[PDB]
């Protein structure tokens, strides 16, 4: 569990765009999965870039609330906007470090669901 298998086919051509942009590499979204989470940005602009593909976030990083909401499944829609009160709004120094404050406050908050693709 829990993301759709069909999500993968979705966010395929912008994975691979972001990975190629930031100098990204698989190990290090296995290991942001295995909640071990560094300042890098080669890793944290890398989720910044497949968030803002698809409008979850903007150009300084403000998460879309709505359009996250809608895009989680139903089930999450409870933990997920109880994370958002505690994680939002997003902190830091660029894009890119305010996506890894929010990536280990999310981390922090829910374990259990925590996922980056
Ligand atoms: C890096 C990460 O997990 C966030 C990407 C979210 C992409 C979801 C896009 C479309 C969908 O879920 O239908
Ligand atoms: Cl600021």
């Amino acid at each position: 569990d829990w993301v759709p298998p069909e999500v993968f086919d979705l966010v395929a051509e912008d994975k691979a765009r972001c990975m190629s942009e930031h100098g990204t590499t698989q190990a290090q979204i296995d290991d942001v999965d295995k909640g071990n989470l560094v300042n890098e940005p080669s890793i944290t602009c890398y989720m910044y870039c497949l968030l803002e593909a698809f409008s979850l976030v903007d150009d300084e990083a403000n998460v879309d609330e709505d359009i996250m909401l809608g895009l989680l499944p139903d089930q999450l829609q409870e933990r997920a906007q109880s994370v958002m009160g505690k994680c939002l709004p997003t902190s830091g120094s660029d894009n890119c470090n305010k996506i890894y404050n929010l990536a280990k406050c999310v981390q922090e908050s829910a374990p259990d669901v925590w996922f980056v693709i």
